[PDB]
């Protein structure tokens, strides 16, 4: 059931994090679940530091919301910022320093693909507004994998990359008008990238759309609230069809609806 999206919900709150590691991080689900992982299978990475490793799994979600991790990831190369995804079983992620993206399968651990984004900026060229190097920012969505980073040429607006999720080639990117700088951050619903005007307000909005599928790019009002008044990672999930953010130790989600 794909269409625009018209409305978000309150942000729940699902888990709070207990030291400063957590101020800002990524919390991920699988849309495309595969064995040993199920729907519930949850993702967390608190991304405070300079060799951010430990990648916490839990197989069920009362495990995610009350109790310890069923087992702990450490990734084979330290992790950039709040950007990564987990799809079809790998976890996609950004290396620290670099404009590199690794598809790190976590069934075996194994690293399956690394591709380098061309002519992306990292490491605080193009971030969102709030900083945290977030310059490079995958999604996924009911199509599959993407991309969301900026370039020279594009002179930091947004630039949109659909990625192969086995080898990582880009198959067809996308330019809008949009400054990457000005936005707290972005997502992408059924082809179309949303972009969240404020990372602290609890009176955001979603503010922009660009709609790859027509070339069309618009400007929204929906309220959008950050509880917490620092949202560092804003993704949606295509299979729950909610959004999924961190916010100030706090990992949350909004219910969405589209029209
Ligand atoms: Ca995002
Ligand atoms: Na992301």
């Amino acid at each position: 059931g794909c269409g625009e999206l018209v409305w978000v919900g309150e942000p729940l709150t699902l888990r709070t994090a207990e030291t400063i590691t957590g101020k800002y991080g990524v919390w991920m689900r699988d849309p495309k679940p595969t064995y040993p992982y199920t729907q519930e299978t949850t993702w967390r990475i608190d991304t405070v530091g300079t060799d951010v490793r430990q990648v916490f799994e839990y197989d069920l979600i009362s495990q995610f919301m009350q109790g310890y991790p069923s087992k702990v990831h450490i990734l084979p190369r330290p992790l950039e910022s709040t950007g990564a995804v987990v799809y079809s079983g790998s976890l996609y992620f950004q290396g620290a320093e670099s404009r590199t993206v690794i598809r790190y399968e976590l069934n075996t651990e194994t690293v399956k693909a690394e591709k380098e984004i061309p002519g992306a900026g990292y490491h605080g060229q193009f971030p969102y507004s709030w900083g945290g190097y977030t310059d490079i920012d995958l999604a996924v969505d009911e199509a599959g994998l993407w991309v969301i980073y900026s370039t020279d040429e594009a002179k930091g607006a947004i630039v949109l990359s659909k990625l192969n999720p086995e080898n990582l080639e880009l198959e067809q990117t996308w330019e809008t008008n949009i400054r990457k700088q000005s936005v707290a951050n972005a997502f992408i619903i059924c082809g179309t990238l949303y972009t969240v005007s404020s990372y602290t307000s609890a009176d955001a909005t979603i503010n922009f759309a660009y709609d790859t599928g027509t070339g069309i790019s618009k400007t929204l009002t929906i309220p959008f609230k950050n509880r917490y008044k620092y949202s560092s990672m804003i993704d949606y999930n295509p299979l729950e069809k909610k959004l999924f953010a961190w916010d100030n130790l706090n990992m949350v989600t909004y219910d969405i609806k589209l029209s």
